[PDB]
C-alpha cells in the first residue's frame, strides 16, 4: 500500500541533520505546561536550550541543494525552562541575516557550507553563518553561535533575536565552542579564518564576566585547518585542529570549503592565556584522525596538558571528502572509521617539533557529545558525560553521529563508567549536567538529554539522577518530535536575567474580558 497523496511531488530536497533525519520540522512557538512522566526534580531550576539546524525554506538554490550538508541548516533554539516542578517550552528560529534575506524572498538565495562563491550574487558579502550549533549565556547575554560568524544575540525568554556580535570582537569569527573559565568567570575563545575566507589568522580573547574583552592576541594556524573545539585549562587555552584544509581556488571553482586530508596529522595549539607574543605559541601534533569534541582539559601534577576527547580514526564528515583521487577512493573504501574516546597528554617541558605520545583508549566504543560538571570548566575534573553506542546494543556501522542510543557517566577519579540506554528504537543527543546545589559533589545531580521517540514521531526530555544512572527520574513529553541537534547547554536560572518573573510563554491579562451578568450561575437560584 502506497497513500495516493503520497506520490503528490514535493520541492523539497533531502535536508538531513547529523542524526541522518530528514524531516524539516520549522516551527515556532510555545507549549505551556509541557506533559511530564514521572517527578520533575524540584532541584532544577533554569533552562535547557537546545539548537538545531533545520533549514526554514527549501535549500535549492545551489545545485537543487543536493550537496546541503547535515550542518548547515538554518539554527533554531528549544528551550525547556524548569522550574518548581513545571516545564514550559519555547521553539523559535535565530534571526540570522541570512535566515532574513530568505524568509523575506520565500526563496534560498545560499549555496554550499561555508561557500560565498556558490550563494546567490546579491548575498556573497552577507554575513552567511546560520547560527545553528551551541549557545552560551555570558555576561547577562545570551546567544547563538556558528563558527563561521560571529554571535547573533536573543532574549532568553522570548528568543527574539536582538543584534549581532554583543561583545563587538573585531574577528570576523568566534568559535562555537568558548569555555567559560570556572576560575575567573571569563568566556575563553578563539576565532579562526579570522580576517576572512581561508585566512590562516586565528584570534584568541578572554571576555570577562562584565563584557569586556580583557586579554586577546592574534596569532595563525599552521595551516587553514578546521578549528572546531578547544580545551581550557589554568594556564592555557588549546586549539584542536582537524585535518582539513581550505583552498581559495576550490572554493571559487564551486566545490566545498573543506577537504579531509589523510596526511595532514592531529594537531594542538597551544595558547598561554594572557599571552602577550604569538611567540609564546606553540604547534604539537600526532598522527591522522578526528578528534571531533573535547570534554575539557586540566594540568596535572606535573604541569601536563591532559585533554580527553572523542577520536574517530578517519573522516566523521564524509560529505567533505578529500580532493584528491587516490584520497577519495581511500575514504569510500574505508567507509566508517573505529570511534573511541582517549586521553591526550601534552607535557609543555617536551620538544613541540616531537611527535605527542599516542593517545590512551578511555572508551572503546563510539563516543561524541561530551560534556562535563562546568563547575570545573578550566580545572581538574572527572566527570564526563558522553553521547555513546551503546556496547552490543549498538550498529557500529553508522557514522559517529547516527548510532548514539546512550549516555555514559565516565569518572576518571574513581576510574568507572555507568551507562544509560535511550531505549529500543531510540536515539539520544548530547547531555546536559545540573548539580544536586551548588555545593553538590562533582557530578552529582541531573543529567538531561533529548531522545527521538523513533517509533512515535515524537522527541522527549528525560531526566536522570546521578544516584542511579541506568534509570529516568522524569521525561518531558512534547506532542511532536523536534530536529534531531547539536549542541544545547544547561544554564541555571540564577544567570538568566530576569528569570524569577519572566516565564518562556507569556501570561493573559488578569482582568475578565465578560461582565458579571454574562455568568449562566446565579447564586440565588
Ligand atoms: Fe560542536
Amino acid at each position: 500500500y502506497v497513500h495516493p497523496t503520497d506520490i503528490l511531488p514535493s520541492g523539497w530536497p533531502t535536508a538531513t541533520d547529523l542524526s541522518g533525519g530528514a524531516q524539516p520540522r520549522r516551527f515556532e512557538g510555545t507549549i505551556f505546561d509541557v506533559m511530564t512522566r514521572g517527578t520533575i526534580p524540584k532541584e532544577l531550576h533554569g533552562t535547557f536550550y537546545r539548537i538545531m539546524p533545520d533549514y526554514a525554506q527549501p535549500p535549492t538554490y545551489y545545485k537543487g541543494g543536493e550537496l546541503n550538508a547535515p550542518i548547515d541548516g538554518d539554527g533554531t533554539v528549544a528551550a525547556f525552562r524548569f522550574k518548581d516542578g513545571k516545564v514550559d517550552y519555547r521553539q523559535r528560529f535565530v534571526e540570522t541575516d541570512r535566515f532574513k534575506v530568505e524568509r523575506r524572498a520565500r526563496k534560498s538565495m545560499y549555496g554550499l557550507y561555508r561557500n560565498p562563491y556558490t550563494h546567490h550574487p546579491c548575498v556573497r558579502q552577507t554575513v552567511e553563518s546560520t547560527a545553528n550549533t551551541n549557545v552560551v549565556m555570558h555576561a547577562g547575554r545570551f546567544l547563538a553561535m556558528k563558527e563561521n560568524g560571529n554571535a547573533y544575540e536573543m532574549d532568553p525568554h522570548t528568543l527574539k533575536t536582538l543584534g549581532y556580535n554583543p561583545f563587538n570582537l573585531p574577528s570576523k569569527t568566534m568559535t562555537a565552542h568558548p569555555k567559560q573559565c570556572s576560575v575567573t568567570g571569563n568566556l575563553v575563545g578563539f576565532g579562526y579564518e579570522a580576517k576572512g575566507l581561508a585566512t590562516k589568522d586565528v584570534y584568541y580573547f578572554e571576555v570577562d564576566p562584565s563584557g569586556k574583552v580583557v586579554r586577546d592576541l592574534w596569532l595563525e594556524a599552521p595551516w587553514c585547518a578546521f578549528i572546531h573545539d578547544c580545551a581550557l585549562t589554568p594556564n592555557y587555552l588549546v586549539l584542536m585542529l582537524w585535518p582539513f584544509e581550505a583552498n581559495l581556488e576550490r572554493m571559487k571553482a564551486g566545490g566545498h570549503h573543506w577537504a579531509y586530508d589523510y596526511t595532514k596529522p592531529i594537531t594542538w595549539i597551544t595558547i598561554p592565556r594572557g599571552a602577550k607574543s604569538k611567540d609564546e605559541v606553540k604547534y604539537w601534533h600526532w598522527k591522522n584522525g578526528m578528534p571531533i569534541h573535547t570534554a575539557s582539559g586540566f594540568e596535572d601534577e606535573q604541569g601536563r596538558i591532559i585533554i580527553d576527547s572523542s577520536l574517530v580514526h578517519g573522516n566523521a564528515f564524509p560529505f567533505f571528502p578529500p580532493d584528491s583521487d587516490e584520497q577519495k577512493k581511500k575514504q569510500e573504501a574505508d567507509g566508517t572509521p573505529k570511534a573511541q574516546f582517549v586521553r591526550w597528554t601534552i607535557d609543555p617541558r617536551k620538544d613541540n617539533n616531537e611527535q605527542l605520545p599516542d593517545p590512551e583508549v578511555i572508551l572503546d566504543t563510539p563516543s561524541e557529545f561530551p560534556q562535563i560538571d562546568n563547575r570545573f570548566m578550566g580545572v581538574e575534573y572527572s566527570s564526563a558525560f558522553i553521547n555513546v553506542f551503546v556496547p552490543d546494543r549498538s550498529d557500529g556501522n553508522k557514522n559517529v553521529f547516527q548510532g548514539l542510543n546512550g549516555l555514559a557517566h565516565y569518572k576518571r577519579k574513581e576510574g568507572t563508567t555507568e551507562w544509560y540506554y535511550a531505549g529500543d528504537n531510540c536515539l539520544i543527543q548530547e547531555p546536559v549536567f545540573s548539580p544536586r546545589s551548588k555545593d553538590a559533589p562533582e557530578g552529582d545531580g541531573f543529567v538531561l538529554a533529548i531522545v527521538d521517540r523513533l517509533d512515535l514521531n515524537r522527541s522527549e526530555v528525560v531526566v536522570i539522577d546521578t544516584r542511579d544512572f541506568t534509570k529516568a527520574v522524569a521525561a518531558v513529553q512534547l506532542p511532536f518530535a523536534i530536529r534531531s541537534g547539536i549542541h544545547g547547554q544547561w544554564i541555571p536560572g540564577e544567570v538568566t536575567p530576569d528569570f524569577e518573573t519572566k516565564g518562556l510563554v507569556d501570561l493573559p491579562k488578569e482582568e475578565h474580558w465578560a461582565p458579571l451578568s454574562q455568568s449562566p450561575y446565579d447564586p440565588d437560584a
